């Protein structure tokens, strides 16, 4: 297991627009478009980030590369954020992954209201953080895939995703 593999399963493979859990176009793997209801805008959107004229579908190959630059700059994300970088560092490989994971499916502004949920993790209060973390819509929106990342920060390991 590795970040790749663990969103890969959370977030499936998909090569024609759809939407995602919110209601928001989206393509590939995990990788929104917009979160605008014009499908014709989504569709834009998806031909800027490909460079050529899709018309709703994509390949596996270009999903992967899409994937691959989301994961990147989700990372670069979380050390150019003073509130996060230091919480990161702090954790374990493992735990790294599903911080990114966390942060691929809510984004940056997602994580703002989880002060206490970070705070309990750079503490390694790990217990206490996970029962923290399931205290948010991101739990009851989505409960089987939070579950499934709170246990990885909990534990430090890949036992969630076998
Ligand atoms: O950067 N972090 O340790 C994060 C943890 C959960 C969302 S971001």
């Amino acid at each position: 297991m590795n970040i790749f593999e663990m969103l890969r399963i959370d977030e499936g493979l998909r090569l024609k627009i759809y939407k995602d859990t919110e209601g928001y176009y989206t393509i590939g793997i995990g990788h929104l478009l917009t979160k605008s209801p014009s499908l014709n805008a989504a569709k834009s959107e998806l031909d800027k980030a490909i460079g050529r004229n899709c018309n709703g579908v994509i390949t596996k190959d270009e999903a992967e590369k899409l994937f691959n630059q989301d994961v990147d700059a989700a990372v670069r994300g979380i050390l150019r954020n003073a509130k996060l970088k230091p919480v990161y560092d702090s954790l374990d490989a493992v735990r790294r992954c599903a911080a990114i994971n966390q942060v691929f499916q809510m984004g940056e502004t997602g994580v703002a209201g989880f002060t206490n949920s970070l705070r309990m993790l750079q503490q390694k209060r790990w217990d206490e953080a996970a029962v923290n973390l399931a205290k948010s819509r991101w739990y009851n929106q989505t409960p089987n895939r939070a579950k499934r990342v709170i246990t990885t920060f909990r534990t430090g390991t890949w036992d969630a995703y076998k």
